[PDB]
């Protein structure tokens, strides 16, 4: 198989536990707390923001003129703002979207994943690095999506279904492009920068288990100590 | 006077420099050789896709999301842009402007230019140390357009009346939208960081004044000696 | 004046301050716990030494990376310094906890690993260092290192607790001194480098002091439990 | 041939220019100006920090200890040692050294060079690039120095030619560390990489030409009219 079908089936396991998780699960049933959904829009904003940031630190490693204009386009797509699955969320707890993003939530799970992004942004040359990091975002929000929709547990009586339609067929352009790069800028890789990229990409899928679970336990940093 | 303005006026005497040389005096009076036009379009094409990467790296420093679509808008213009300024050349040599630039011609001066303007994209976590690199060519070009217009030289005749007129009007907004964002981004820098900026920027005003030059002199980096 | 001091603190006394309660959930974790008595098992001693050596490897980069930063050349001096000191090899506490498992520590580490929290806590150094251009900002990122030792070991030597007939005795007795030195340098750096800082810089700044105290109490946790990467299913 | 002598050898037509230019024909006759000397004595001592930043950024590029120790004892070496062809010049225009260096100075053609030498440390992640960027100085001292002292026109009498003959053999051995380095870092660098750090070098060994001839001239900043 190639590269980027290796990490895609290298993740899988992870997703599953992500899908059997209490955030995904409770979402799924159209049960999910108001807090959770507070906490996990307020923060998926700033994670967002600095998933835009990154896509600009990789267009001086892009020496394709057609890779910097997906870039470009990527940018402006995030600039546009307004995704519908926010809007199911907003609509799901009685708060308008501009009402709950008035607060901003990097708790630990997020620094985690945002610095995990950043450090290959600034220290790898080669994109692929950068790439493999970010990917598993589209990647699990599809598979969660695709799988929901298909879930007899699927509660198609609440909004919260239609959150999992968008990310069902929304991520799927943004998936097959990422894949195409990670196959084209690993074609002259070693073995240990592949592994290396590969582990990014896990990494990234376990950053997004932690990133659900992070709203769904409303973690915190913690400076008090006990 | 705001930090913008200062700077501005600050740049004025090496403004006059760049006037007064052989590629814009040449330029006025529709006598520039058909070789420095096509070094200056090889340049500037192949500079202008370059400042792309420029953009891009003063993304993450803008706190500001209207500053953020500034710099996009910067970067798709860079990418897919057209200048009239560069018909209005390719018409005075006849050639068409397309099939001048296919070959990219990078001088030491343009090298020493943005190497200056990546040195502070990188190093300085402020972004007006790199827009003070980039504001000068606009102020320059708009300082140039104008001048020229009320000019006994500027040859009417020539179509190279019409780059001039271009330069007079299409450069202000942007000189204003660069006033701008530096006195945001300077707000609250110290003395010793406006001197820097200030630095950076009327050094930019001289990379623009050796832009035209190098183009006018045909300089190459001379690799194979005999000086 | 109101600009040096708040609540009659400096500013590297507040961020001290703020992260003591954070130091001594660290000292009564059964990392710390366990090593005062010289009960801390052979296989946390391993999982330790080879977080640590990967982690001091990355100290060192750090390091590197302030040079240019630094105005002062008496300040570049003191980081090439500790460069040098970082290359000469073996932490002697490292020699200390590898007599204690009766290996050699040649043969326990053996190969670079970034474990879930040292991976946090690395990058959050790096994150400093590339992206903020006031050394304040990464040395607020690495100063918890050396501070968090050199509370341990004071105390450790002081606590009746102290296993002094184990070698672990060792480790403490190395750590109450050798990081006085670093522990000045950092906080002078500090001072002086946030005199002109916002109080959003300044928060920033305090905040990744605090951080790198957690980060500090995951570090030891992380070696106590085998935490690891869990890259297959059922987790 | 090894990659790091077709450097070399390209460079060797640069070389003959810096050889005739003012600066150097002008010291080999003992006659070179009491204001070029401090021109060029106050450059020198001016980077010494910025090339000490360059070799610092360096550090964490390198994936050999052996490396990373060359990178700080050239540090230490810039840090805490003394240039004895320094000492040379200072007598020959009967001005300490100490007193000489009490004024920075930074000139145009200083500035291009060291930001090549930065542009090189910031964006690539080969050390390669930058140490092509580098190497050329002591090349171009033992090229400079070795010739002096079998050129006929070489004024024998004056202190001037310690200054050559220090420069004929101190060099070699930093020129042999480069090369090995060059040639380690490059074994697997592709041809187009190749062509930019080859490029690299020989950008440095012209901003070698310009360093001498910046003081020869006393080049300036000139901000204000004409």
């Amino acid at each position: 198989m190639t590269f980027s079908k290796e990490l895609r089936e290298a993740s899988r396991p992870i997703i599953d536990d992500i899908y059997n998780d209490g955030f995904i699960q409770d979402l799924l049933a159209g049960k999910l707390s108001n807090q959770a959904v507070r906490q996990y829009l307020r923060a998926d904003a700033s994670y967002l923001k600095e998933f835009t940031n990154i896509y600009a630190m990789l267009i001086p490693k892009m020496s394709s003129m057609e890779d910097v204009k997906f870039l470009v386009e990527q940018i402006e797509f995030m600039l546009e703002g307004e995704v519908e699955a926010h809007e199911v969320l907003a609509d799901f707890i009685n708060e308008p979207y501009e009402e709950i993003v008035k607060e901003k939530v990097w708790p630990p799970s997020g620094d985690h994943y945002i610095k995990h992004m950043y450090f290959n942004a600034f220290a790898r040359e080669n994109a692929a690095f950068t790439i493999a990091a970010m990917a598993p975002c589209p990647y699990v929000y599809a598979v969660i999506g695709k799988r929901a929709m298909e879930d007899p547990k699927l509660n198609k009586e609440s909004v919260t279904s239609k959150w999992f339609q968008f990310y069902s067929t929304e991520m799927d352009e943004l998936v097959d492009v990422f894949d195409q790069l990670m196959d084209r800028l690993t074609k002259h890789c070693s073995e240990t920068e592949k592994k290396e990229i590969k582990e990014n990409f896990l990494q990234s899928t376990i950053h997004e288990r932690h990133f659900f679970n992070m709203a769904y336990i409303n973690e915190k940093w913690e400076y008090g100590g006990n």
